[PDB]
């Protein structure tokens, strides 16, 4: 006479908790309470609170049917366990409705964001709100890099089947070695924004990792992704076992990974061999192209204040990075003439 | 500046985040000028060691992530160095870095911090708190002898 | 009256799980959701699901 359903950890789960929040015909019988920190922009600071329903018994009207809900967690909770809910109706065909509905919730929050997923044992997870995407154009890099890295990408994607047809595993790598401050990292963000993938970063000096977990959380990886391995010079993981995940047997499929390093040199011919690292690029310091195009991010229209900042830098003399050049820009902020007044100060460095 | 400056990181597209460097010989007041200015800011100081052995990178990032609200992140001494030298690097500045956060660090020893630490986009600002100067103890003499 | 078996963490149990999801007299009492994503090759891509029991 009547059905039931049961979740507990899962993608659908947080989805589900917002959708219920949400509705209005809560008959929430047991309540919680979420303080929360209310910004109204620089005008002032307030704190404010929502009363989060609690676990219990809840009743909800939806468009026609009374549908009871249960949130119950385990024996004990904040390291991770589990925390189920439950739904219970005769006709489920108003569930996969719900189960929609808070799919859609889901959505509008990541919107205009980049989710972020971090490995906690042998599955990811968010990791924090999302952020806001890095467009590219803001992004200044070398002449024909960042045109060149966009169309081996697309090249990438769009060529499935042929990889297929020929015996090639349809998995790519790219490296992005150069001086710090030289916007590697920013690339990558901006890129995965431009693709609409989320970035799954991972740490490899992780101590508690291994070489099974390591398989796991890349095989395991959350669809529309790109994996990151910021400095992969670092290196319980092996060698072998990261060579063999990277490009081997139990290697996945349909996935983009990129490196960083510093120190490119420290990496063996193994791990750079063009079945893992396809791509490999020099983020290297700022140029005269990158010193105008940063200039005329920072002060649009400034073109003659432009031409006399470049000359000045390329006077100077110095291996400027384009971080030192945000920063200046930062401390003269609408200000291209003090910015120009300071440029002699990209010199010193301690 | 930054504080009031928000929308503007935003539409340059920067993360709106940044950190000073007080680098001095002891005894030069650094973490008493920290102090002072969380207290004028009315900012919560949310001091961190690095150096504790049970701390990992994932626990920095999200300690780092779930500040308390208007809050000045404090590293005394971060050239001490679980924790890893990419992990803090990341952190301080990366994809999992955090978003409208101030952070200070203070060192005797600044030689021994390396380059990418030293990158403008994680010390945006770096300040020699060095010892006393004739118009320090002429001041300090007022403040305890007005 | 009545004979009964038992299997667990074996070689046919997921195999066993894979039969019973698929038949269709299945009267199934109580349900689970297992969510996925669908691509549509490269014209689209889109997240649906499978009410597991
Ligand atoms: N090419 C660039 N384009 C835009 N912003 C840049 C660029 N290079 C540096 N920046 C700025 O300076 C910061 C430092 O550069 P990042 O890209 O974050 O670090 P990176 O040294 O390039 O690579 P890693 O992985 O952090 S060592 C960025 O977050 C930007 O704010
Ligand atoms: N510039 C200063 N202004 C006021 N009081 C100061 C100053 N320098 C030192 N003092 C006094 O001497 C103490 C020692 O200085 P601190 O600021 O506490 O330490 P510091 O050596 O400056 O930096 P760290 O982080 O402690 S190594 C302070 O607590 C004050 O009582």
């Amino acid at each position: 006479i009547v059905d039931l359903e049961i979740q507990s950890k899962d993608k659908s789960y947080a989805w589900f908790l917002t959708w219920m929040a949400k509705h209005p015909q809560r008959v929430s019988r047991h309540l919680s309470v979420r303080t929360n920190y209310i910004q109204h922009d620089n005008g002032s600071v307030s704190t404010k609170f929502s009363l989060v329903p609690g676990p219990g018994n809840h009743w909800i009207r939806y468009k026609g049917a009374f549908i009871l809900i249960k949130r119950e967690r385990s024996a004990k909770m904040s390291p991770f366990e589990t925390v189920t809910l439950t739904t219970l109706y005769r006709d489920k065909h108003l569930f996969d409705d719900i189960l929609n509905e808070a799919k859609d919730i889901a959505l509008k929050t990541t919107e205009g964001k980049t989710v972020i997923y971090t490995s906690f044992g042998p599955e990811w997870r968010k990791f924090g709100q999302p952020k806001a995407k890095r467009m590219l154009p803001s992004v200044i890099l070398d002449s024909g890099i960042k045109e060149g890295i966009l169309d081996d990408v697309y090249d990438f994607m769009k060529n499935g089947k042929w990889y297929s047809d020929r015996g090639i595993p349809y998995r790519r790598g790219y490296l992005l070695y150069g001086p710090p401050g030289s916007g590697k990292t920013s690339f990558i963000q901006a890129l995965a924004g431009e693709l609409d993938y989320n970035i799954c970063i991972l740490n490899l000096s992780e101590n508690n990792l291994t070489d099974d977990r390591l398989n796991h959380l890349m095989n395991n990886m959350p669809e529309r992704s790109i994996l990151l391995l910021e400095d992969i010079d670092a290196a319980s993981v092996t060698f072998s076992g990261l060579l063999n995940a990277l490009d081997g047997v139990t290697s996945s499929e349909e996935t983009i990974t990129f490196m960083t390093t510093n120190h490119p040199e420290k990496l063996d011919a193994a791990i750079m061999r063009p079945g893992r690292i396809d791509y490999k690029v020099f983020v290297g310091n700022a140029t005269p192209y990158q010193v105008e195009k940063m200039f005329m991010k920072f002060y649009p229209g400034e073109t003659d204040i432009c031409k006399k900042f470049v000359n000045s830098v390329k006077e100077l003399d110095i291996t400027v990075s384009t971080a030192q050049l945000q920063g200046l820009f930062v401390m003269n902020k609408d200000a291209p003439h003090d910015a120009l007044k300071m440029v002699s100060s990209l010199r010193n460095a301690n």
